[PDB]
């Protein structure tokens, strides 16, 4: 129905305004481009589903995601993928997973404080009928 392309593009608009929160913090210029295959070869043969801010917002738009728990598990990879590539006690990959993990936690504290739990709950029912 138009009503349920409505509720859709409510998402949307929410879903870039937090996007683009996390893309200007300072802490989080490490996570906003991909990293680069020809300036870190062995990259791509460790991580197989690379992601970063600047693919999550082309996923937006091509309507790739219909709930706000699908557009956490994209913001749960870019953690992950962090963490297991950079595991090591050296500061660089201390800083990295530090960083990987207040990105992680400021998505969900303002997902928390500014979602209503019934409008997902409304995205998750027009899904499930589809
Ligand atoms: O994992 C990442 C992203 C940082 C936030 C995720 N890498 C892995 C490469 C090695 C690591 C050396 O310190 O820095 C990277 C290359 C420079 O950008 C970026």
């Amino acid at each position: 129905s138009m009503q349920e392309e409505d509720t859709f593009r409510e998402l949307r608009i929410f879903l870039r305004n937090v996007t683009h929160r996390l893309a200007i913090d300072k802490r989080f210029r490490v996570f906003t481009k991909p990293v680069d295959p020809d300036e870190v070869p062995d990259y791509r043969t460790v991580i197989k589903e690379p992601m970063d801010l600047s693919s999550v917002i082309s996923k937006i738009d091509l309507h790739k995601y219909l709930t706000v728990k699908d557009y956490l598990r994209d913001i749960d990879l870019i953690c992950s993928n962090a963490l297991e590539y950079n595991p090591d006690r050296d500061p660089g990959d201390r800083l990295i997973r530090h960083r990987a993990c207040a990105l992680r936690d400021t998505a969900y504290a303002i997902i928390k404080e500014e979602l209503d739990e019934d409008f997902e709950q409304l995205c998750e029912e027009i899904q499930e009928s589809r």
